[PDB]
């Protein structure tokens, strides 16, 4: 057992510093009581004892004067019910009073936060507030400020929070403020660092391929001064870009890996190219990231660093590892061995705009894994930049940029899709700057989509699709418009995600996942498109329909009671072929059947067979509501790109697409509905609200059916 160890080895087994366990022996009473509290700890814990639990049992033994209740308090500390110093400071005083031993648990449990949970977010906020409330004293005193006050204010807002975990939140938020002291399984478990064989911060040198300069060890030391050894990771789209289903992996894998490991994640916009702002798209990205549930620590642009980048470029030239070249459109350069002072001149000259676009170039002097020669660092572009305007007329290339930017931001894990990889390390080592580690997930793609913004922006100009928002597509903004719940997409990658390689999937698998949650997260109602009036032999003359069939704990809807209800022209037949032709009330037998010109069936008539087999869906006093039902955009599920022989990218287009509705009869339960808050028609399946629906002229998108087969 544990009740069989020398007092000193028991006390270290509860995780006390020996020098504290030495001190503790001397106290023959504390010692002999702690010891007992530890025996009957695991007489009811059945195992070896957690070291976190340890400092509590020590705390308990050292303060509890009322020996009688020791058996009682241990039991609450053993079954982690009590697990923090204020909880125990509380229960201890609860027992300094309440001397009589009925000791109602409930009164007790309530006044010691036995059930309480305290989310990180709540601590973030409590310290964030605390800091703000002192921000300018804290910026001037810096590390000579009284960090005690920050913990204090933080405390008195979170009574039962782990005193340590507050400090950690303080230590960090302060660091970000002041800078360096320059003296199928689960998801956030799937993405935990130790569950992936990802390197721990500050230990880049353990990863495969990592080069170690005589600086690396001091560069990592600085790194660690600057980040406190936090997981830092990026996500780097173009500002005028379009996000598509694939990026849901990118996003999740970057913000996820941070969120899963107390990390932080920059959203860094790759704006190295001077374009104009198609604002439609830029905002679409900040949204879509939020919409999938993540909050960027900070939003940076690469333009933010043109200064630093340029300066480093110059430092490449000095190390004779880059040069200015005058070629055009890999044939070797006459200019790669030109002297350093010459490249220095013309780079500056290139900056002062003495060279027309492409009359000159800065190339890095090397040959890469795949035999590519002297890739280009800096080109000359004269279009004005969206953020630095016309300050610069030379700009870094992607290769050069999103490698050094990772160094400037001390990215710890630079994640990217799957080529010539160790050309990554090349820069950061040539300049002896901190050097992040690159791991590569691979390439999620789905069978039936075209996502090249080029090819997409001409499905919107060739009226094949309504907008870049169009549900037909797989742009995130589109699936959002099809009312796909974020949680689904996030669960999607949960079931099928690691760094696989170009594991491009077939769509229906996703919509398994979209529905598994729409089944629980979307209430129900009724409606049909091919409608028909149904009069009837008189009835009694407000029925009441379910929220969620499988469980009623949610509180049912409000329907109306009228005898002229409507129903689908696709349930009522003349000659049964057994198909049929209610969801609430009676049966209502067909007495009279109409007709008009032709064989058109103008109306109907029903009996009162209230009180077998096919029931149905129906709607009295209905609301007039547009609906769009969509069919797959591209005929060839397989890559619509010349993969097989289509010979056309705009050729494999099933001209079907979408079929407009009536403005059909719909249930009144779905009246106070804003966009995107989809529920279920018990008929065909799941639809969702389009952003065209006012309170009056409502509209819906057919999201997904109820099976496949």
């Amino acid at each position: 057992h544990m009740a069989a160890l020398d007092s000193l080895s028991l006390f270290t087994s509860l995780g006390l510093s020996e020098q504290k366990a030495r001190e503790t022996l001397k106290n023959s009473a504390l010692s002999a009581q702690l010891r007992e509290a530890a025996t009957q700890a695991q007489q009811t814990l059945g195992s070896t004892i957690d070291k976190a639990t340890g400092i509590l049992l020590h705390g308990l033994a050292s303060r509890l004067r009322d020996t009688r209740r020791l058996s009682f308090l241990v039991s609450y500390i053993a079954s982690k019910k009590i697990h923090t110093e204020p909880q125990l400071s509380a229960a201890l005083e609860y027992v300094r009073s309440h001397p009589l031993d009925p000791i109602d648990t409930v009164d007790f449990e309530r006044e010691c936060g036995v059930g309480v949970i305290v989310t990180p977010e709540q601590i973030e906020e409590a310290v964030e507030a605390a800091i703000n409330r002192h921000r300018p004293q804290l910026l001037v005193e810096r590390y000579h400020f009284n960090m005690g006050l920050l913990m204090g204010e933080a405390r008195a807002v979170l009574k039962w929070a782990d005193g340590k975990m507050i400090k950690n939140e303080v230590d960090m938020q302060v660091l970000h403020l002041l800078g360096p002291k320059l003296e199928t399984l689960s998801l956030m478990e799937q993405l935990r660092g130790e569950a992936l064989k990802f390197h721990k911060p500050g230990e880049n040198y353990k990863t495969p391929g990592y080069v170690v300069t005589p600086h690396t060890m001091n560069l990592l030391k600085q790194h660690l001064e600057i980040t406190g050894g936090q997981v830092r990771t990026r996500f780097p789209p173009e500002p005028n870009g379009i996000l598509h289903i694939g990026h849901a992996k990118a996003i999740n894998f970057n913000f996820g890996y941070a969120k899963a490991n107390n990390g932080i994640c920059f959203l860094r916009f790759d704006d190295t190219n001077p374009e104009k702002e198609e604002a439609k798209f830029f905002t679409a990205i900040c949204d879509m990231v939020a919409w999938l549930g993540y909050t960027p620590y900070k939003v940076t642009y690469a333009s933010d660093y043109f200064d630093q980048l340029y300066a480093w470029a110059v430092e490449l030239i000095r190390r004779g590892l880059a040069y200015v070249c005058h070629q055009r459109g890999t044939l070797p350069s006459p200019w790669r061995d030109r002297p350093m002072e010459e490249s220095l001149l013309l780079f500056e000259a290139m900056r002062k705009g003495k060279f027309s676009e492409g009359e000159a170039t800065l190339r890095m002097k090397l040959v890469m894994e795949d035999g590519k020669m002297d890739p280009v660092a800096y080109r000359v572009k004269y279009t004005p930049h969206h953020r630095t305007g016309d300050k610069w007329c030379i700009y870094p290339t992607y290769d050069y940029t999103h490698c050094l930017c990772d160094s400037i931001e001390h990215i710890t894990h630079s994640l990217c899709t799957k080529a010539r990889r160790s050309s990554y390390f090349w820069l950061c080592n040539a300049l002896d700057v901190y050097c992040p580690v690159q791991w590569e997930y691979g390439r999620l793609n789905l069978h039936y989509a075209v996502v090249s913004k080029r090819k997409i922006l001409q499905l919107v100009a060739t009226g094949a699709v309504r907008d870049w928002d169009d549900p037909r597509l797989f742009t995130l903004t589109a699936l959002r418009r099809r009312g796909f719940p974020p949680e689904a997409i996030n669960n999607f990658c949960a079931r099928v995600g690691v760094t696989v390689a170009q594991t491009t999937m077939e769509p229906h698998l996703l919509e398994a996942c979209v529905r598994d949650v729409l089944n629980d997260t979307a209430p129900r109602a009724m409606a049909v498109l091919e409608s028909l009036r149904v009069i009837i032999t008189n009835f009694p003359a407000d029925i009441q329909v379910p929220n969620f069939p499988a469980d009623e704990t949610k509180g049912f809807h409000q329907v109306p009671f009228a005898p002229i209800v409507f129903i689908e022209r696709t349930d009522f037949k003349e000659e049964p072929e057994g198909f049929k032709r209610r969801h609430t009330g009676y049966v209502i037998e067909l007495q009279h059947v109409v007709k008009g010109p032709s064989g058109c069936v103008e109306s109907l008539e029903v009996t009162c067979r209230r009180a077998p087999k096919a029931f149905i869906h129906w709607v009295s006093q209905p609301l007039m509501c547009e609906v769009r039902l969509y069919e797959r955009l591209f005929q060839h599920k397989n890559p619509e790109d010349p993969t097989e022989v289509p010979g056309g990218f705009l050729s494999d287009l099933n001209l079907a697409s979408l079929h407009v509705v009536d403005a059909a009869l719909v249930d009144c339960s779905v009246a106070l509905a804003k966009p995107f808050d989809k529920f279920q028609f018990e008929r065909l399946g799941y639809f969702s609200v389009d952003p065209d629906s006012h309170q009056g002229k409502l509209v819906f998108n057919r999201t997904v059916t109820l099976k496949e087969d």
